[PDB]
C-alpha cells in the first residue's frame, strides 16, 4: 500500500548458484544413454565452478573491502560451498561420485532473507512448539498402538506385524494419506478418522506458532526500521513526540535507486513521495530539481487526481509514502499545520508554474 | 456487522462469459457418439460468440462514452478474448481444433475483484515469499537426494533410477500424497515423515504470506474508502479531527440502490442508516421524506427495539451504519453532543407522529 | 481467561435429535442378515419419533408461551423435520424407503450456534470469496486443459480421453490427491506440482476469508454484548465515558446459574467476580450474603493468593471478571479511585471477619 | 525480539521418560528373530524402571519439600505412570503382554507446557467448536448419504453396500484422500469435489478456533506476567500509571541463570538488559559490579553500536529488554526524563572509564 520496494534490474545469484544443482541433477541420472549433458552440463560445471573460484577470490581481496562485520560466518558458508564440492571433484570412485556432486545446493544459503526470520526463530520463544511437539508424540504413539492391536487383529498372513501399524500410522498422521490397505474392521477406521482430525489439528497448532512468528517479525523489524528512519530526517527533529509516533508507525516505503520511472502521471495510484536524500527528477513545464526535506505528491493530493505528476530518481533516494489520513488530521489538529497545508498547496501552486 | 453491500438483482457476466467454457468442454469430448451437443453447444457457441460481437461493438461506440481511463488494457483483455478464439474459429485442422476453443476461459478475467488484491500482490513486498521459495528448493532437493540414495538402495529392477526419486519427491512434498509404492527400508520412511511436516510447514509459511496480504489489503482500501467517505458528507465538516478519526475508522457500510426493502421493522438487527445523498422512503403513519445530512435508526436506538422501523430507497443512496458505542461515547463526551442526543430522540419523537 | 461460561448439567438435544440418524444408519444397511437393529433401532425409531410428536405439541401450546419472535422460521424448520420423515414413514416402496429415512439429519439444524456465524456469512461482504471463486475456475480449467493435452499425449488405449483429464484434475486440485496413475511424461508431472501449490494456495485464500469472518464476528457480538452489559449495571452509571470504554472492552465473562462451586479457595486462578443481579453464597467464618453493585475477588487481590476465597450461586447471577491491570490503573489514575481501592481492601477487611 | 528465554544446559526428562517408549517399541516387535533388544532394551527397561523408582521416592520425601500445592494431581499422574506399567510387569500372559508395556507413553504427560494451553482450552468458550462440530455431522452424513445412493448405483457385485459409502465418505471428508476406487459416474465425482472444499473448509473453521486460542492465551499470560513484573521492581513505583501501562505492555523478556555469555560485544543485536535482582558481570577496563534498579544497554544506545558491550550473570537475574521507541518517547515526553536520558548517557560515560 505505502511501500515501493523497487529494485534495479538485476540477475540474482540464484541463477548462478542454483544452476549447478539444475544441470547436475539433469545429467545426475543415466536414462540409458552414454552422455550428452555429462559433457555439456559438466562443461557448465566447470563454468559454474570457475564462477565459484572468481567469487572466492572476490572474498580474498574482499575479505575486507572495508566491509561490515555483521555476519562473519557467511564467508565460511561460501568457502565450504566451494570446498565440499571440491573433494566432490576429488573422488574417482563409483557413480555415487555423481551423487555427492549436488552438495552445492547449500549455495542459495550463501545469503538470503532467512536471516531475520531465524531472528525470531530463536527469538520466537514459544515453548508451545515443544508442547505441541510432545503432542506429536501423543498422536504418533496413539495411532501407533491402536494400529498395533489392529494390525495384530487379523494375524494370519500380512497383519499382526509391527511394520504395518508403523507405516499406516506415519502416513495417517499426515494430511497426505496415500496407500494400499485399510481396516477391514471398522474400529481401525473410526480411530483413523480420529487421527485425521487430530494430527491435522496439531499441524494447525504448529501453524499458529509460525504465524505469530511472521507477525512479530514484521512488526519488530518494521517499526525499528522506523527508528532508523525517524531520526534520519531533519523535519522529524522539528516535530514533537506524538507526531514522531504517528510517523514512525505510519511511514512505510522503500528506496528506489535511479533508473526507473517512479510514478505515473494521471494514472490511478495511492502513495506518497518524500526526498530523504539526494534529488529526484521531475517533468514539469518549468522543471524542478528536488532536494531533501521537501515532499512530493501534494500534486495528487491538492490537485484532485491520483498521481497528477510523475518523477524519476537520478540518484538513489530513500522514499517514504505518508498516510494522508493522519496528515489531514495534523492539518486539522493545530493552526500551525493548517498553515503547513496552505503553504504546501502554494508550493504546488508555484511549482506547477514558476521556477 | 455494519456493512450492507446490497446489490440489485443482476445476472452477472459469469453466466455468459463462463457458459462458453461450459458447453465447449461439454461437447469438448467424444464419448463415442456422433454429435448432439456439438450441434447444440456449437449453436450456443454462435450465440455466445455473437454476444462477444455485441460486447465488442459496445466497446466500439463505448470506446469512450466519457468513460474513465483507470484500467486501459482491460479493453485489450476483452479484444484478445474475442480474437484468439477467432483464429480458434479459423482452424480446419485436426480435433485439437476443438482443444484450442476453450481459450475464452480468460473471459472471466475481463474484469473481476482481482484488481486490488493484485494491488497488494505487487504492493505485498514480503521477500519472505522469495526466501520461502528458495526453501521450497531446500525441501525439494532434500527429498530429491535422499530419494536418490534410497531409490538406488535396491537397484535390481525398478529402483535405482532417477524417475522414482523424482516423483516420490514431488508428491511427498505436498499435502496430497497419492501413490503406488513406499520405502521397504524404514529410512526412506522416516525421512518421508520429515518431508511431510517440512513441506507442509513451508506451505503454511506461504500461507501467512497471503494472510498478511488479505489484512493489509482490507485495511488500506477500507480506511482510504473512509477517506473518500469522510470528506463526502457535510456534518463531517462541523466535527473536529478526533471525531473524524473515530468515524473514518468506525464507518463501515455500502450503498443500496433503489428497489429493495432496506430493513425489517421489529425484526432483530444491529446496524444504522445514514442518508449520504438523495432521499429514502419510510412507512410511517405520517410518512417522512428523507434527505441528506440526517440519520435514520435512532428509531431502534431510543425506541428500544432492533429495527423498530424500516425504510426503502427510491433513489440510490450511500449508507453508513454508525457504531453506537462511540456514539454513546460522544453523547457522554461533551454537553453539546448530549444536546445532540436529546434533540435526536426528539426528532424521532416528532418523526414518529408529526409531519 | 476472563470468561466463565459455566452451564448447568444438561443432556443436550444432540443425543435425541442425533440418535435417529445413528440408529437409522446402523440398521440402515443389510450386512447379510435378517434383522436385529431393524426391530431394535426401529423401536428406538418410534421412541425418537414420539419424541418428535411431543416436541411438536410442545410447539402447539408453546406456539406462543409469550415467546420471542426473533427467529420465526425455526418452527418451520422443526415441523419439516418431523414431516418429511413422516412421508418417510409413508412409503411402502423398495428398500430406498430405508434410504429416505435419514432426512432427520437436518434435526441438529433445529437450533444451533450457526445463527450469528451466518450473521457475518451474509454480513461478510468479502467479494474476494467471489474473486477467489472464479480463480477456482482458473486453476480448474488450467489443469483441466493441460490434462487434456497430456491425457491425449499417449492415445492408444486408456489416455487421450476427456475423463482422465477430468478426474486427475479434480483430485489434483485438492490437498488430497489419491489415485491409480500419473504422468509417464514429466510435463504432466511438473504442471502437477504447479496445481498443487496453486490449488492449495487458493484453498488458503478462502481460508483467510473465513478467518476474518471469525474475528469480525467475535468482535462485533462481543463488544455489542458489552453494550447490553454496560448499561446493565448501576455503578457503570456513576463512571464516566473513558471508563465506560475501558470496561466495555475489558469485561469478558458469562453467567453461572445456581448449582456449581464457582471458584476454588486457595487454588491458583486468574479471574474476577461481580454480582450483576441476585445474591451469591460465600463460605466465611462470618458468612456474607452477596448483592448487586458489589464485587467479589479482592479476596485474591489484596489477600495475596489466587482465589483466596470461593463462592456459589444460589440464584443465577451474571458474572463479570474485571481486568486488574486497568483496575490498578484506575486506582492510580485519580485519588477518588485510590480511595475506592483502600475502602475495597477495607471491605474485605470487614468481610473477612465482621458481619 | 525483546525476549531472551535462555535456559541452562539441561538434559530434559524427555530422554528418560521417552526412552522407555522408544526401546520398548523397538523390541516391541518380532522381526523374525530370537532376541537382542529384548535382552538389551529390557535391560534399559530395568534401568528406566529404576529411574521411575528413584523418581517416585523423590516424591516420597519430596511429597512436601515445602513445595507448592499448585497442581496436586501431577503426583497421581506420575504414580499411575509408574504403576499401570507395574502390573504391566505383572502379566505372564501372551505376547500382548509386550503390548501393554508402552503404557508409559503417558510419561511425557508428567509435566509439560500443556497446562496453560489447556488453561484456555476450558477458558476458550468458543461454542463455534460445537457448531462446527455438528457441522462435521453435516458434511459427514452428507457424503454418507450421497455415497449411499451412489454405491447403490451399480449394485451387481461390490457396490450397493453400506461399507463403501462409509469409507469413501470418511477419507473423502479429510484432506488426505487415499484409496482404491472412485465414481464411475460423474455425480459421485462432483459431489466428491464438494466434500473436498467443504470438509476442508470446516477443518479451517476449527483451525481459527485454535488460532484465537493461541492469541488469547499468549496475551492473557503475557500481560499478566507483566503484572507480576511491574509491581516487582522499585523504579516502577516512582513512575506514574500511563508509564506503568507502557512498560507492562512493552516489557518482554525472560531470566537468564548464571553460566552464559549474555550478549556479544560489537555484534549486531536489538534488545535491552535490566537488573531485576542480583548482580551481573561486566568486562570493562574498569570492571563494574551491577545491581538492581539500574539498567544496562545504553552502551549500545548512546554509544552507537549494537551491543557495544556484553555481560554475564554470575547470579540468576531476571531480564527485561526495554522498547527503545517508547523510551525515546519518554525522553522527549517531559524534561525530567530528558534529564534521565542525559544522566543515563553520563552513567555510561563514567561507567565506560571510571569506577
Ligand atoms: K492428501
Ligand atoms: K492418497
Amino acid at each position: 500500500m505505502s511501500v515501493l520496494p523497487f529494485l534495479r534490474i538485476y540477475a540474482p545469484l540464484n541463477a548462478v548458484l542454483a544452476a549447478p544443482g539444475l544441470l547436475a541433477v539433469a545429467a545426475l541420472t543415466i536414462p540409458d544413454m552414454s552422455g550428452r549433458s555429462r559433457l555439456a552440463l559438466a562443461a557448465l560445471l566447470a563454468v559454474i565452478w570457475g564462477a565459484y573460484l572468481l567469487q572466492l577470490a572476490a572474498t580474498l581481496l574482499k575479505r575486507r573491502a572495508g566491509v561490515v562485520r555483521d555476519r562473519t560466518p557467511k564467508i565460511a558458508i561460501d568457502v565450504l560451498a566451494v570446498l565440499v564440492p571440491l573433494a566432490a571433484f576429488l573422488l574417482d570412485g563409483s557413480p555415487d561420485w555423481s551423487l555427492y556432486c549436488a552438495v552445492w545446493l547449500l549455495k542459495p544459503l550463501r545469503d538470503s532473507t532467512f536471516f531475520p526470520v531465524l531472528g525470531r526463530v530463536l527469538a520466537n520463544e514459544a515453548r508451545n512448539l515443544i508442547g505441541v511437539t510432545t503432542l506429536f508424540g501423543v498422536v504418533l504413539f496413539a495411532v501407533a498402538l491402536a494400529a498395533y492391536v489392529i494390525e495384530r487383529d487379523i494375524q494370519p498372513e500380512k497383519f499382526g506385524s509391527i511394520p504395518q501399524a508403523m507405516w499406516w500410522a506415519v502416513v495417517t498422521l499426515s494430511t497426505t494419506g496415500y496407500g494400499d490397505t485399510i481396516p477391514q474392521s471398522f474400529a481401525g477406521r473410526v480411530l483413523a478418522g480420529a487421527v485425521m482430525m487430530s494430527g491435522i489439528g496439531i499441524f494447525g497448532l504448529w501453524a499458529g506458532i509460525l504465524a505469530t512468528g511472521f507477525y512479530q517479525e514484521v512488526r519488530r523489524g518494521d517499526f525499528v526500521r522506523n527508528w532508523q528512519l525517524v531520526a534520519a530526517v531533519p523535519l522529524f527533529q522539528k516535530l514533537g513526540p506524538a507526531v514522531l509516533v504517528e510517523i514512525v508507525r505510519a511511514l512505510r516505503a522503500r528506496t528506489v535507486p535511479a533508473g526507473a520511472v517512479i510514478c505515473r502521471i494521471g494514472e490511478p495510484g495511492d502513495r506518497m513521495f518524500f526526498v530523504v536524500e539526494g534529488s529526484v527528477s521531475v517533468a514539469t513545464p518549468n522543471p524542478v530539481e528536488l532536494g531533501p526535506g521537501a515532499f512530493f505528491g501534494e500534486m495528487a493530493l491538492i490537485s484532485g487526481e491520483p498521481r497528477s505528476a510523475t518523477v524519476s530518481a537520478a540518484t538513489t533516494v530513500s522514499l517514504l509514502s505518508l498516510h494522508s489520513a493522519d496528515f489531514q488530521m495534523l492539518c486539522s489538529s493545530s493552526p500551525e499545520i493548517a498553515e503547513i497545508f496552505r503553504k504546501t498547496a502554494l508550493e504546488r501552486r508555484g511549482a506547477a508554474a514558476s521556477a
